């Protein structure tokens, strides 16, 4: 700690100067989550690193409400409904009191805190919002994050858009936008 | 029965010249089925109209394979098996032998002779092939007819889109359009 009013960092080229400047190499694996797909990205590296960490033949989670299949490893939590017929994908992530419908595909994906989902949706490489109420049959991939507390009809394809908070959709994307 | 060697539609204006052509006033549906889109909109309107003609709370179909829902009116060919909670749609044809996933929803649309259908698709207003071979969780709508023998891999969205015999579907398609 020295008084250096506006500032290289901190003070780097000189504290090479003296010569006390040490590194550590690191063999895990390392980005920055700024982004929603350097999110989905290090989710994806993250997820295998916790085998030894917290609590979750593929027996990361398999039977919590019906007989699921899941494909890799994921993380569920425990107060979740997973269904009768989903299939958790690869490095997907629930929320707590989540609802997961009867046959559903979550591939790579994070549901945050309560959310519904309907039958035979596919969220795949996206994020979904906190109290986010998502239809039954829609169809929502690539790198699209939903904000807090949106809704979509039936039968909607929204890939790779945004959407901000409280708003409603009823009407397919298939190009990258935002709705308002 | 007069020899006119070519042609003056089977000469009706001769006919009524004579004065002896009558006219029988119909009071049911009529409409020439020439077209994919003339197609479907003969079968909703010629389904509700053989309530009384053939076999088949909505109970057109209701346990088949498992215990599923049908909102309306459909014709389920009784070697066929639905699944376990499909959701049949309203005047919807299913062929012999056909096989229909744990759940599916088939809105407005035929299924022809001996089909697979995988977990979660959306067959609406559509057609398909005589042995077809549909992938799980994808989504077809729209006037889009497949024909013989084609596969789609899973998570493919035709929408209005007439894919030729023995061909192979791999790609979305978000416009109307023709696969070679």
């Amino acid at each position: 700690l020295d008084r250096i009013p506006p500032i290289e960092k901190e003070i780097f080229p000189a504290m090479a100067a003296e010569g006390q400047l040490y590194a550590f190499n690191l063999e895990g694996f390392w980005m920055d989550v700024g982004q929603p797909k350097d999110y989905i990205l290090g989710m994806t590296k993250f997820i295998p690193s916790l085998v030894h960490g917290n609590r979750e033949t593929e027996a990361v989670e398999h039977q919590r409400g019906g007989r699921f299949t899941v494909i890799g490893a994921s993380l569920i939590d425990p107060s979740a409904k997973i269904g009768d017929g989903a299939v958790i994908g690869p490095y997907a992530s629930i929320g707590a009191n989540c609802v997961i419908g009867e046959s559903c595909r979550i591939d790579n994906a994070a549901i945050l805190e309560n959310s519904k989902v309907g039958k035979g949706t596919m969220v795949s490489r996206s994020i979904v919002g906190w109290n986010n109420r998502i239809g039954s049959w829609c169809h929502i991939k690539d790198i699209s994050v939903l904000g807090d507390d949106v809704e979509v009809k039936d039968g909607v394809i929204l890939i790779g858009t945004k959407v901000l908070p409280n708003k409603d959709v009823g009407e397919h994307r298939f190009e990258p936008g935002i709705i308002m």
